[PDB]
């Protein structure tokens, strides 16, 4: 039917309104610098009432039995099919991603929500022994009550969705801060499908205000049992403090990017190793560093540049587009400084394609060592870095020096070598000659994450 | 210090007393014939009586807490150490086992008494949300009751305890029957063990009868929850025609052994494989065919047949000794036809032992067919079946010919391709290029088997009824 | 679709609809006017012997697909619950005989069973485990057992059929349904259609309608199937049982087999809560047969229980306000009435006797019964119930636990603790206090746990490196 | 023999004397008397215990089950074979009472059988795909190294309740414990572990000035998890250390709480009096009663705690012993004051005599008291007036434990859940194996295509 209207209204303590913190932000089109819609910025005292409000009507939500809830989440599957082209529409538009990585987005998120709707029949307490005579020990399962999300800028709608679809179903509520350039995919437009969901009101606010006033605060207000962040290193870090240093201490739940290791071994199969490095690092799903044994650096690196050579740069709104524009300036400054900081560090370029505007196009670097800022630090867009690795021994030391390790990939036609080196590696996820609910995020860790357990001992 | 005597008495009904059945069981030595002792057997008022006492002094047992039980599953570790010698020595003199292997099967039992003392602690309710409002679901996880034991002659003391340990441990009391050929390893001697530990009277009884009287007596009661039977595959037909049979319907978990398939592909180590293979064999982890791809078929039976030569087949009670006497008369028979039929079937004889008395040396034999009867039949002795299989194809149907599967065993140097096939087998357990508490056993499967859930719903809130 | 099925008399047999080469013709008919529903050309053995063959052949390829390509025919399959809700609801009271009321219920029990499978695939999981041995590595791989054979009951056909095929086919497993000869329909030839409809390959749902002579027997006997599985009467479950472990061929079966529950009303018990239960339970839902009363409460049970089952309204099962409908069969209907004739002689006191008229068979209530009568020790399917006086709790408990086998049992008290501790001394598997003994998201009974633990099986590989 | 030299510090896997050149005397709170004398341990003298703990790890965790199952087993035996030597530790130490040091002997050995279990049960998972080909597999392995802050409030079974199961799980371990109690703070447990068979390098520990090696401990890049359980103020502190220094450290937090017992007016009032007296003297910081049973219960309970002995803890008849350290016993005093200045009614106040403190109760406390609404470590008890059980409740709430006395069971555990406590007891557990494989294993999944 009708396209939503009005998203610069915010869902504040029930209803939607204009933030009262009497400044406007313009939110805009990466591409072609196009303003998409103006928003009325919230003050503290905004976030004070949405996060009193979520603590009010979250007992009701959570009293009521698991198949009303898990009927909202099913109802939300349903609304994520019929809006599909309009929400991904708005993660090219905001986001300036491509329409191939926003249609991904589109399906991890309705893939959560699906995921979702089983958990309130999954969460069960337990019964537990006891030596003392006539006791009985029982834990019981509840929901934490509020939980506070802080959405990133690089996938906000899918990581905003991975905490808030979960929480909500296991009976908690949710307030939600996006990144200042992507509100609407930050949840603003999550909370209209929850709404149309027959989610009741109250239960999910999203607060769209100046980090100076309300940064701070939103971690260290007492309401909130749980925050969750996922995204940059140094945002983290911050929210880290923030947690500790407040007068009340906050459970805080972090999932930090890194540098992530793709490493192609002696026997590997040459073409299988380079297209999967382009689409993991370019099209995506992350790669952040590339380690080579040193008999198949050379062919790796020839064909691997004449294939970023053929990467399309453009109009992300386009279906064959494979790089588009970056978010914001201040991501751009960034890769800029490390193009020049690569240059410096004495990394040899292989390929460097012309930045025009905010379209940065590839830029591959090789030669690199373990040491280089490129190798060292998380990179967010279609900058990489090529190592030789000398033999096995020196991969294994080159893809742990990295340290911080969200995911890596091995290639090595020997299953048994791939996956013993696998094992070494210091990551929580390795996938081994990958050709381009059931993994990662998972029913038991959501169950976990998102509810807390009281024991209650029974003396009869 | 002294060793348990008077082991002709039966834990009955909570007292160490004779039977009433008014017949004698002898027990004798399989190697020399010796008498060993002489029990008299209990009849069908002593089962009842049995059971009874079973059923009414569980529920105390089940009310100790989980340490309380766990306490006297360790003593009972601290008995197998002290008595290690006189134990192993039982099991060699009375199922007429070898040393080494009685020596293997004490390490087996003790291994799930120690690991059965963990189980108490680990067994968990669960709490349910309710779409009805008003409704609180509390499930309690409990013990069965009375669980009934038939042990085999096989492995008498292994695998029983493997029944008695975790369902004692876990508030259950048990009932056991022996096999007739081994009642003091089949649990007489358990009980000792288990009453020395400290387990309260009446929780463990033992009876010793006429397979006529007690046999479907045994199954067919009603106090029992739950029958356990490892062992021949006619045996457990029986059981489990009896169980669903009987007026009383109760559940039986079946643990019936198979002709085993040991399959050596083309680019497998033959070395280890044969090693493997005579070690295998030379039991209910059994190896009972071995399946060749034809290019080792001939460099492995070569080898196989030789080292079979080296065993020597003597006195149980020599730490040397690999191959020992059959169980009975009966069972040697069986074994004699067996090779009398596989030459008539066409099988080419490799290696033929000598039978003297119980004491039967191994019997090899080569091309082997699917059809022939040493292939598809369960062999409870050493004679083992050679089969040539023509590719790895072959090889797959050849080892999926048997009806009942239980274990097999896959040999190549190709992980990837050896994993794969396994896959396909027909099986519970495969073992990759390894010579057949962590494997299966372990708490999860014990606290399935053994305890049972009750679940209480329970209303707090009127309900309309519409 | 818009239209309704037809042909429903084609049987799904190896991945055609055709008729049974049996040479013999099933007549399907109303329970109520005895009209004909529709004709079925019964199966033979050469019938069974192909549907259980072609299922072995594409169960591996349906189990080699992904979770969420199974999953996706469940959800589709409750859609089609959704658009063909009435038609459902009628072909229940026809050929069942079932009330409307009671045709609902299982229309949604159903439903919901269709819809928590969907999630059972992506939840399966094998396990890996730590050696002793220096290199060695132990992996458990768990996969679907292979072909599942579904003997369908009478009274529940269509729910308790689906309690078995929805989550054995999610889970990967072929299925081969005999269902009872009064309700073909309702039993494997509905559900086949829907789930064909939902886009479930060919050859993976078979349905066998024969005399139950030739391939009764033959079902359970057969080498194919993995597991057999049954959920009705005693007397029936345990024929299946024998067969199966007498039979050359050994499988694991599944036996839910129906039993007299207990009903069990303490003195502090809330009177009205216990009577309608007691009365909605028996009569209108079921699919009860003791009542066990305190003698401080039982006179006021009694009148209160007889006052309301005589309001009870007998009738046509196609109007809403009827709650009680047909007997199913002739046989099933004169079992009933010799179970009343005996309860009379054994001295049972009768407290309210109902006029049975054709298939239409009214309540009947008797009081003062005891345990050794026959009323007491065996079940009954129909609207027959037995009231018992207990002198204390201890002797309420003894009465209880006197029928040995107990699936589900109710106790009813104002005094919570006390109540549990009754329960949890019941000899019964489900206790339900203050409330109707009925089951059931995932929150009883049928829950991924035990729908995997019943329709795959573990294979452990252990690895030497 | 019983152990000697017990002032050598575990360090690297060597048994020596700390780098740092300074002596800290370890006395006993009764007496006075001086115990023994430790050299402190200097930063570089941490940074050798956790280089050795990170190389010696992977040689432990490689071994078999049975293999790490079979050294928590003999440390059992040897906990049977020394009872008396450590319970004569704990009471000498920390000033424990003898019955208290019973306690604390008995929950340590349980903790050390209970892990000996643990190796078995660590299981990995294999896992579907829709990616045709793929198989998913999650392998379970130790963390690594881990860092323990020991308390002077238990310190023995406190310790062991992390070192037993995160050694078992193949980890290997560094202790910091109390100043006050480093003997009870794993230096002994050390012993103990090595008589058990534990290989040498695989548990430190290092006594040092807490200046110097306090904060460096927790920011340290070695150790995988941080865990501690004691004050809230110390270990909101390590807190901050963890998330403020340049490498981000996963941290374990059991922070102490102002615990409330809640009698209801149903309740039986000999079971609350009597559990109450039990509870905190013999070792629950307030007490919460309806307005109705208020008085018979404060008359009855100041009865118990007049006929407590204050004496030597090494007497079996000693129901309290001595306060740790001097700070611990002013704080104590000037906790009272306050009371005093905020308006409590003192019920009983019992006479300070050196370390000995006697009893404390007060009346008519409010919730914006500093002794009902902050943690007490001592014999100090406030008593608070409710009108009604919804005021109850309130009361309960506003404050890690918590305890309801009510003889109707439905009503006691209705209003239980609505207590935001970890713990609730009824009329009157953690640890286990799930908690313990999670905390002390880390999981990795590895997605194969064939």
């Amino acid at each position: 039917d009708s396209r939503y209207t009005d998203l610069g209204l915010q869902p504040l303590a029930g209803e939607w309104r204009h933030g009262r913190a009497g400044r406007r932000l313009k939110v805009s089109n990466p591409f072609d610098g196009s303003l998409l819609l103006e928003i009325e910025q919230a003050d503290r005292d905004d976030l004070d009432a949405a996060y009193a409000k979520a603590a009010e009507v979250q007992p009701a939500w959570a009293a009521l039995g698991p198949s009303a809830r898990a009927a909202v989440l099913y109802k939300a599957v349903e609304v994520f099919d019929r809006r599909h082209e309009e929400i991904v529409d708005w993660i090219i538009r905001e986001s300036g991603s491509t329409r191939l990585k926003a249609e991904i987005e589109w399906g991890a998120a309705r893939a959560i929500t699906l995921e979702s709707a089983s958990f309130p029949a999954r969460v069960h307490g337990r019964i537990v022994e006891s030596d003392v005579p006539g006791k009985e020990s029982r834990v019981y399962r509840s929901a934490i009550g509020v939980v506070g999300v802080i959405s990133p800028w690089n996938f906000p709608l899918h990581l905003t969705q991975r905490s808030i679809a979960p929480a909500l179903a296991l009976g908690n509520a949710v307030v939600v801060k996006p990144a200042s350039d992507t509100p609407v995919c930050g949840g603003l437009l999550l909370a209209r499908i929850f709404e149309e969901a027959g989610l009741p009101a109250g239960l999910f606010s999203v607060v769209v205000g100046p980090g100076s006033e309300i940064g701070d605060a939103f971690v260290e207000h007492p309401v909130p049992g749980l925050v969750t962040f996922t995204g940059s290193t140094p945002v983290g870090r911050n929210i880290g403090r923030i947690a500790s240093g407040g007068a009340h201490l906050k459970h805080v739940a972090l999932e930090l990017g890194g540098n992530s290791p793709f490493v192609v071994l002696g026997d590997a199969d040459l073409e299988q190793a380079v297209s999967a490095a382009v689409f993991g690092k370019f099209l995506h799903q992350a790669i952040n560093r590339i380690i080579v044994e040193d008999s198949l650096y050379d062919a790796f690196a020839a064909r691997f540049v004449e294939r970023v050579k053929g990467l399309r740069v453009g109009d992300p709104q386009r279906a064959d587009t494979a790089v588009g524009p970056i978010v914001n300036a201040r991501q751009l400054e960034g890769l800029l400084e490390k193009i020049r900081l690569a240059r410096q560090e004495g990394a040899k370029p292989l390929y460097e394609g012309g930045v025009d505007g905010q379209l940065l196009a590839p830029h591959v670097f090789g030669e690199v060592t373990a040491t280089m800022e490129i190798a060292r630090d998380e990179i967010f867009g279609p900058l990489v870095g090529l190592l030789r690795a000398r033999d096995e021994a020196h991969a294994l030391e080159l893809a742990n020096a990295s340290e911080y390790g969200l995911s890596s990939a091995v290639f090595s036609r020997d299953l048994e070598r791939a996956v013993r080196f696998a094992r070494q590696l210091r990551a929580g996820m390795t996938h081994v000659n990958d050709i381009p609910g059931l993994g990662r995020f998972n029913g038991d860790w959501a169950i976990e994450e998102f509810t807390t357990d009281h024991w209650i001992s029974v003396q009869h």
